[PDB]
């Protein structure tokens, strides 16, 4: 044991806990300045004792060297798309269809109802708790390695917050750019004669194709997780909402607008409410994703070619 290694371990633990409170709980327990004083204390100490620098330390999100290109990554499990609906009658038809297909239709049919984030789909792999690779969706089968870029995002933990992480856990989510960051970015890019962006979706996509993680780091990106790919060495909860609460409880940001709703009429009220709030969310959404909450019911329904039969994106009208 040495005093330096204890100081480093303690700063790292304290800072990851603060990042979790600030980014995931939106309830920081200390001011930003206190977080930063400990952050740059860690960073100086690490630099003064480099033999103790760890690759997943909070001070190590940003590679010092622009990449020369991105490698391809074929996903171990494909990333499917979503069927979509455009009206209440069409949503209701999707539900009656499930109601008829199911062998046994449960008393409430519970949906997990989520906003449809409008950014870029990603897959982020944690091995024994440590972020080791990230990919874009690409075409659903093959995407690109954006590990270095995903590491920069402030609300993505470099290590899961749990003493028992799964052997492997792949988090699936949307990376997107809130409006305030989007407006500061376009103001900055105009005042410096760089590519202005049409909408937050495009700013996020273009920020994630940056080969220089130093640039990506200055892009105000956030993850929200909405699913799980690989999950080895853990017993995943047996409802989708519970899996998202579990992701949240181990350090992964999840959107706070998500609700459980029983039966189509309640789901429709969720849709109307989200559609109302849309104006004042501080970020763009495309509509809602309504998912059958029970995992056994989802497995029973399966996939059509390559969207779930158990979910649908009910989009908003123009
Ligand atoms: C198998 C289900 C696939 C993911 S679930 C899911 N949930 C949400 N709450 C989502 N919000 C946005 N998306 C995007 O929509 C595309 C499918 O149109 C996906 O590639 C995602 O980029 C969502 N996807
Ligand atoms: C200078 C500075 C430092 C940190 C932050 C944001 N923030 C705050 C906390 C915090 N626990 O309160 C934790 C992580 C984090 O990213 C900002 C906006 C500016």
């Amino acid at each position: 044991m040495t005093n330096i290694q204890t100081q480093l371990d303690n700063l790292r633990k304290t800072l990851r806990q603060y990042e979790y409170e600030y980014h995931v709980l939106d309830n920081p327990s200390v001011p930003d300045s206190e977080y930063d004083r400990l952050f740059h204390q860690l960073k100086a100490l690490e630099l003064e004792h480099p033999e103790f620098l760890t690759s997943d330390s909070p001070t190590q999100r940003v590679g010092a060297k622009p990449l020369s290109g991105f490698s391809q990554i074929r996903h171990e499990i494909p990333m499917l798309s979503l069927d979509n609906a455009f009206s209440d009658a069409e949503f209701n038809a999707f539900v009656k269809r499930i109601e008829d297909r199911l062998i046994l239709l449960p008393k409430p049919l519970t949906f997990c109802c989520e906003p449809k984030l409008d950014g870029l789909a990603v897959s982020i792999l944690y091995v024994n708790g440590e972020l080791t690779q990230a990919a874009t969706r690409g075409d659903g089968t093959t995407g690109e390695d954006i590990t270095a870029n995903i590491r920069t995002i402030r609300n993505v933990p470099l290590q899961l917050l749990t003493d028992n992480p799964p052997a492997r856990l792949e988090v699936r989510g949307e990376v997107f750019m809130p409006h305030a960051g989007f407006e500061r970015l376009n103001k900055y890019a105009l005042e410096h004669n760089e590519k202005t962006f049409a909408n937050p979706r495009n700013a996020a996509a273009g920020s994630l194709r940056q080969l220089d993680p130093n640039i990506t780091s200055k892009r105000p990106l956030v993850l929200n997780a909405y699913g799980i790919g690989i999950a080895e060495g853990v017993d995943l909860p047996t409802t989708h909402y519970a899996r998202l609460q579990w992701l949240k409880s181990i350090g992964i940001p999840v959107n706070p607008e998500i609700r459980l709703c029983n039966g189509a009429d309640e789901v429709l009220g969720f849709y109307r409410d989200i559609q109302n709030k849309r104006s004042s969310l501080g970020y763009d959404i495309d509509g809602t994703v309504l998912k059958i909450n029970d995992i056994a019911l989802q497995n029973e329904l399966g996939f059509i070619s390559k969207a779930p039969r158990w979910a649908i994106a009910y989009k908003f009208p123009a």
